[PDB]
């Protein structure tokens, strides 16, 4: 077989390819020549030809075999961001990505996997409590702002504990994720005329610099400390591993950044978009309110309740399915192989679009939220939201944990109302490397009434 898209018109397919991603944004360009073209296809992104599909087998066979495990993007604005060749998630390094992803999986599974069950409750029963923080005159929760405060100290309790400006480090990480988002796919010219990206240039350098006083008070902590075998966590562990010489002091600071940054970036907008889903849904949110009265009461959140809260498990599903906030993933192949029909040479660039996938294959009704699409055992090669194999999100377990963490926590507690008719459909978001709010509209905010 040989392979759909556009024509390769001596050089100026490549260049409306690139231009079309660039102007509607990785996600809506992706689904653009889905729609158009097969759900298997070529396009390129800078010169390198770059495959996007959504078939579900294709997508599996992808994730699972090791030699797709490596990413893509601009090596220039990688290296702006200090992801090229560093961290995980961007790190395309095969060898190098190789001996990190170890130490983040180990803090995200296992005992770290049981204190996050109650880190989490009690962070948000402490923002909750200061809510004047993040509400209206009106009564209008800012809930985005909530929410990536308390995945930060979520996240900083667990895998750091220093204290910092929760509030200043939220709006720093919001920088360097649009900073990342920009210039990802920026191709080389755009990097030669510089009062074009030195504005994000300076979103990089300002967290980097507020994290670099983190961990530096980190290191001071670490050799004073007496029993250190007592005190184990993610950004100590890296630590002793560079202090060993498994590591470098450039790698761990953005491991670190890396591991602080991941939650803020993608777990808020997820429930937010599950809290305005919830609203909407009063149906769903009776059954999940029914289900914590019968598995919780009002004892506090533990880590054996989380297995057995079945709907809320089904709602999570369902929302990531429905409302998706990582539509699409992109791989790289290391090696040459044929992928259902097509071949593919090795350094072909690949962007599976998730989102779409979910709405084309296994589903009973794809176009609406229900939870009849998740009334029946669903296979794990239909349906990857975190994706899986050896590259698959480290986070993958720990999130599941966590957003049924908050969201008992939170409900709980408050009924939601949402400003308007608003809801998700009628939200307006930007649809590039992730999907999320355009948060230059308004109408974002929710109403947070108390229950008895
Ligand atoms: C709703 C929550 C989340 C979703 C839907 C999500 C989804 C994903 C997806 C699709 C990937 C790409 C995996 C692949 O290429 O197959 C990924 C990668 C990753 N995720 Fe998540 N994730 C979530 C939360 C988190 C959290 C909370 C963390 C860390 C605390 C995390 C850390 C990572 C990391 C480190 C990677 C990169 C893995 C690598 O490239 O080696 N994620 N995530
Ligand atoms: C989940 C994630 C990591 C943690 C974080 O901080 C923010 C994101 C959002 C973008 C994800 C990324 C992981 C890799 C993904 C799936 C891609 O290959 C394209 C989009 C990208």
């Amino acid at each position: 077989s040989s392979i759909p898209g556009p024509g390769y018109c001596m050089g100026i397919g490549p260049l409306i390819s690139h231009g079309r991603f660039l102007w509607m944004g990785i996600g809506s360009a992706c689904n653009y020549y889905n729609r158009v073209y097969g759900e298997f296809m070529r396009v390129w992104i800078s010169g390198e030809e770059t495959l996007i599909i959504s078939k579900s087998s294709s997508m599996f066979h992808i994730m699972k075999h090791n030699h797709y495990s490596s990413r893509f993007g601009s090596k220039l604005g990688l290296q702006c961001i200090g992801m090229h060749e560093k961290g995980i998630i961007f790190n395309n390094n095969p060898e190098l990505w190789k001996t990190t992803r170890p130490f983040f999986m180990k803090a995200l599974s296992g005992p770290g996997l049981v204190r996050m069950v109650t880190v989490c409750a009690e962070s948000l029963k402490t923002h909750l409590d200061r809510l004047e923080e993040v509400t209206n005159e009106s009564g209008y929760v800012d809930v985005l702002t909530l929410l990536r405060r308390v995945m930060l100290d979520t996240s900083n309790t667990l895998f750091l504990r220093i204290p910092l400006d929760e509030s200043a480090i939220v709006v720093k990480i919001q920088g360097y994720f649009d900073a990342w988002q920009a210039l990802l796919i920026k191709p080389d010219i755009f990097f030669k005329i510089s009062w074009l990206y030195k504005k994000y240039e300076k979103s990089v350098k300002d967290l980097k610099d507020a994290i670099e006083v983190l961990i530096a008070e980190k290191r001071r902590r670490i050799s004073t400390e007496e029993k250190l075998e007592e005190c184990m966590d993610f950004a100590t562990e890296l630590i002793l591993a560079e202090k060993r010489g498994d590591l470098t002091r450039e790698n761990v600071n953005q491991c670190i950044l890396e591991m602080l940054i991941a939650a803020p970036d993608t777990m808020s907008v997820s429930l937010f978009f599950m809290l305005f889903l919830i609203a909407k849904h009063p149906n769903v949110e009776e059954a999940i309110i029914k289900e914590i009265q019968t598995v919780i009461g009002e004892r506090d959140i533990k880590i054996d309740d989380i297995q057995k809260l079945k709907v809320m498990e089904n709602f999570i599903y369902e929302s990531m399915r429905y409302q998706p906030v990582v539509d699409l993933v992109m791989r790289k192949a290391l090696e040459d192989d044929v992928i259902d029909g097509y071949p593919v040479k090795k350094g072909t660039n690949i962007i599976l679009n998730i989102g779409r996938m979910h709405r084309l294959e296994f589903f009973p009704k794809p176009n609406e939220f229900t939870l009849e699409n998740f009334a029946k055992n669903v296979p794990y090669r239909y349906f990857q939201p975190f994706g899986f194999g050896p590259r698959g999100c480290a986070g993958k377990y720990i999130a599941m944990v966590m957003m049924k963490a908050i969201l008992v926590t939170l409900l709980r507690r408050f009924h939601v109302k949402t400003l308007q008719g608003q809801c998700v459909e009628s939200i307006q978001k930007i649809h590039d490397l992730s999907l999320h709010p355009d948060e230059t509209k308004n109408m974002l905010e929710m109403i947070f009434t108390p229950r008895n």
